[PDB]
């Protein structure tokens, strides 16, 4: 019975993953082609006008569902009542920069953002961390709001090498995609992250049966655009963006698994506790299950230590 | 089998707005399978090929296949609908008629190649401007062998545009906006007209100077021409095009004008109110005011004449 439109933030509205994410959420993609939305755009005070050139676009749209655009720098505003967050705004690697100082910079941005979201949002506000490093920004997000936020509520974004490695199976097999099932990406989104076909299926068929360097390429990715585009992802990262939060809400199809970062306590893997961490994940009722099984024993486990290492690394390099 | 569909000017903003909407299900709905045919010019195949690696890792389950290419002929081979966002450049201080003419070297090849090898029902829209032109070159180029009433110009970003704002105006959601019309040329000489406009079931100073106005002030706050509401629009203009539009609703397109109830000139990409039904336009009669309303069109009709004779038709 409710009819008011459902806030949605995007952090990071005037960047290029911004400007490929924004329409998607305004033509229904996000929440359903008859849910009507309101997105609260954030980004630095600096892209102000930049953010009004994204609102005007908006408005020339004639979106149907689109009832109202807030643009805004203060995320005091961006995430008053919202339900879902997605997070894009953060500044990109520098050249010379380590990942230590990827941290260093964007960490303040999520300790701001989580307070914030912790003093205005709805209560069952749902958060996925685009922006870099992912998985350490969401933990980052959480701690920020000291007790305030559902930890079950807030993630990272491993969904577009989870979406990479779909595709590279269906290439590699000359299946459709839409055929190709439950890879997983384990752990960190970084080149330590896990990519793993072992429990992957094409209709049901286990995916080794049709294929008459993958963890390498599903890693190398990310560059190989960068190569071919001058650029990183936005188009492809947006679609995961829609994708990981879709399933969240929608929930994941029969029989289907999806690759989330997500909070670690009392996970079934025996992976430490308090670390944002991609596992494979079923979705229902607005809420993520980690699906147990998928490591082959002990073996299975000791492939996870160099991510397991280098998250714990990042939330000490986090103060946390 | 999946329907092939070409996108020109694949490697530029509107494209990369444009071709996620498309290879999602936006163009022609939730269970028709689509085939992209990537052109640009040779020099952007490195950006082509970081576009299809894109969309490639969207993991889309109605996106059969993608190609990339320069070839024209390549492009538009068994092709049912193209998108032509690509022309020419525009350059500071070029002479109308200098830009008209490079522009017709480039529609010239493309209708050639749509009539040597795209499929018999091919549906075309020009993104690209000169819009209207540009189509008309198209047509004229295919020596025959292409539907007129199936080649189209893309005024439907003016029409959201004037929607939206007389959505704003009123005060009301633009769901509940329709049947604003935007006549004649994709330029400064469209005619932006609400007097057919209804608010609900409600028939409905600066509207017209807003309208034409807006792109610029899209660069002035952007830096950049619009792209993602471009795409939007394309995307629009091609579906209700294909799906029709619903009853009581008319949308604006530059369509072939031979034969239309308005007398406008014969021989022209000439922008109308339309009903859709199956892949086909219907020019919505009695929409101006008797021939005071027809005086309305005199400058864009000539400007569209002009841009003819200048294209070298
Ligand atoms: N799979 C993934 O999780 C994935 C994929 C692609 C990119 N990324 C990351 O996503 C982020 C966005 O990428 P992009 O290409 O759009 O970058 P971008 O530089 O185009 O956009 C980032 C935007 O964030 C804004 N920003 C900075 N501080 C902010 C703050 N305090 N509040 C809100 N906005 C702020 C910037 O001003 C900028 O407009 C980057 O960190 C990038 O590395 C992640």
């Amino acid at each position: 019975g409710s009819m008011s439109a459902v806030k949605v933030a995007v952090t990071g509205a005037a960047g290029q993953i911004g400007y490929a994410l924004v329409p998607l959420i305004a033509r229904g993609a996000l929440l359903g082609p008859t849910t009507p939305v309101e997105l609260r755009l954030l980004d630095i005070e600096p892209a102000l006008k930049a953010l009004a050139g994204v609102e005007a676009e908006l408005e020339d749209c004639a979106f149907p569902l689109l009832d109202k655009v807030v643009v805004t720098a203060d995320p005091r505003v961006a995430f008053d009542g919202v339900a879902i967050a997605i997070m894009c705004g953060a500044f990109p690697r520098k050249a010379g920069m380590e990942r230590k100082d990827l941290l260093e910079m964007n960490a303040r941005i999520f300790k701001e953002q989580g307070e914030a979201i912790a003093a205005v949002a709805a209560s069952d506000c749902r958060v996925v961390v685009v922006g870099n490093p992912a998985n350490t920004n969401a933990l980052i997000l959480l701690k920020s709001a000291q007790g305030k936020l559902n930890p079950r509520h807030v993630t990272a974004m491993t969904r577009l090498d989870h979406n990479r490695a779909l595709s590279l199976l269906a290439r590699k097999a000359g299946v459709p995609v839409s055929q190709v099932r439950n890879v997983i990406i384990w752990g960190n989104h970084s080149s330590t992250q896990v990519p793993d076909t072992d429990s992957a299926v094409i209709g049901t068929t286990p995916a080794r049966e049709a294929i008459k360097d993958f963890v390498q390429v599903v890693r190398g990715r990310g560059a190989e655009i960068i190569q071919l585009r001058g650029l990183s992802s936005a188009m492809s990262a947006a679609k995961a963006a829609v994708d990981h939060v879709h399933d969240w809400i929608h929930g994941t199809p029969e029989g289907v698994y999806v690759s989330m970062g997500v909070y670690s306590d009392e996970n079934p893997y025996g992976v430490p506790s308090g670390l944002i961490f991609s596992f494979p994940c079923t979705c229902h009722a607005g809420e993520w299950t980690v699906v147990s099984g998928k490591l082959n024993g002990d073996l299975g486990k000791q492939r996870l230590a160099s991510t397991i290492a280098e998250l714990q690394e990042e939330r000490a390099q986090a103060g946390l």
